[PDB]
């Protein structure tokens, strides 16, 4: 049975240290039977890290958007305008993550200490000192890229640690479309409370190409372990957006 | 969640939720117990949050919704089953289980998705027993959840216990009887009582500290007759929010006329 301990030291062999600031993405499943649950996997890192790091995650809620893109699963056309104008606005405080986000975030978001940025669709979660400066701002127009949090983080010595989770979902490849010649400007939609009032407000975002993340994630790697029964890859992000930046403009 | 889209008419809204909820009979400034299952409703738009918000547009600020938050995994692994554990890591299990915190512990998945949600919910406070704990919010929320004792607490001086008292009532959404955790109070006030000894992961002096306690072995198996046994001639209003089918009852009532089935059940049969 796996165990906090246990956990917090699997971790360390992977190469996690203290005062360290790593985005990680994870899978509960992966790990194999801990016992604690998810509050078993939180509190390791929270020990590893400790309160000198900082602890940050993603929390994306983008069921929160225009249901004319809708696909997994669809919804009949004739449920959009009713959709749009009865959907909950997003609210940092309560407004769940998407479910592929995985188990561990969504108990993590209403983790005591941790805070959350206020994009209603690509939200951050952060637990440590650096948690304001890193989700402080977040402006709705293009929620991940330059002045968002996976775009503060750029700027910092930051690290990205994937516990039993691929590259396919190491968000921060999403900083690098903002910066290569090719980006597809498109109108998004989401519910949202400005100036307390909800209102549906339409905004500016990239067209991104998550598919080709495995491909870049790939190429990238051409540290490693093991978390219980879990793939664990520590890298850091800045060199893991450059890359890509290369990666896509070669492309 | 695809069959949950196409087995549904049009989306059910907050607007929408909130009108069943008063054609059913949830009223401004009721207190009231609530077991539901989001996806008995059919597809709701906000899913989870637009069902929370349309109970606190019904009950009003002064009004006050309870729900059943156990974390029932946080017990000994012994009595574990579902599925067991190999005894061999009975031991190294006891020793490293979290221990139960009101503001993380995650709820039993039988409790609910609206459950997991609605106790880290803006205002929504949590009682301090590790597997039997409530939730609640409104204007009574604090007399309710304040005191909660590790021993029975499910019993006399659990928040079941301030359900009783003052008028307050059960709102199944999308399910049965079998899940009206009121019930279990009226296990403590009849004759028949087997005690047994459970244990669990807490918190003293600020420091992790495995306690046991004793508790009441539970039956409810028979809920679900209980409860069909009291449609027979109590008042209880029953209608559908969305695609689900409610319905709303007393508490005390429920509980009253368990404790009769209870001992007459156990006395009189053979
Ligand atoms: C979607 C993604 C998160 C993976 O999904 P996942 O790991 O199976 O889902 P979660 O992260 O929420 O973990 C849930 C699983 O852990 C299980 N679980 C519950 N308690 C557990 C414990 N103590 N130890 C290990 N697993 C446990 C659940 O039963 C579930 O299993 P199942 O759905 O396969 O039957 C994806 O692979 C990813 O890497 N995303 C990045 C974030
Ligand atoms: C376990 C219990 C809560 C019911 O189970 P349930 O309704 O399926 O589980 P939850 O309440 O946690 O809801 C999760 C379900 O809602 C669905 N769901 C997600 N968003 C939804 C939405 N917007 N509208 C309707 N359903 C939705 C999920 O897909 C899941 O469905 P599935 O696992 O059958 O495919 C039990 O019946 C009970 O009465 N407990 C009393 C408290």
């Amino acid at each position: 049975p796996r165990t906090k301990q246990s956990i917090t030291e699997d971790l360390k062999a992977l190469g996690l240290k203290k005062g360290m600031t790593v985005l990680v993405h994870s899978s509960l499943s992966s790990i194999g039977w801990v016992n604690g649950g998810a509050v078993a996997v939180i509190q390791a890192l929270i020990d590893v890290v400790t309160e000198e790091g900082t602890i940050v995650m993603p929390s994306q809620s983008v069921e929160l958007s225009d249901p004319k893109e809708w696909g997994n699963p669809p919804v009949p056309e004739e449920w959009w305008d009713i959709i749009r104008e009865s959907m909950p606005a997003y609210n940092s405080n309560y407004t769940p993550t998407t479910r592929g986000m995985g188990q561990i975030v969504e108990l993590f978001r209403s983790y005591p200490e941790v805070k959350r940025s206020n994009h209603p669709n690509y939200s951050f979660v952060a637990w440590g000192k650096h948690k304001n400066k890193i989700l402080n701002q977040h402006p709705l127009e293009f929620g991940l890229g330059e002045q968002s949090p996976l775009g503060k983080l750029y700027i910092r010595e930051s690290y990205v640690l994937l516990l039993g989770a691929d590259f396919d979902s190491s968000t921060c490849f999403h900083l690098a479309e903002y910066r290569i010649p090719y980006q597809k400007i498109i109108n998004r939609g989401a519910p949202i409370i400005v100036e307390g009032k909800r209102v549906w407000k339409e905004y500016k975002e990239l067209e991104f190409r998550e598919e080709l993340f495995q491909e870049v994630g790939q190429a990238f790697e051409a540290k490693v372990g093991k978390v219980g029964s879990a793939n664990c890859r520590l890298f850091s992000l800045t060199e893991a957006v450059d890359f890509a930046e290369k990666w896509f403009i070669n492309n």
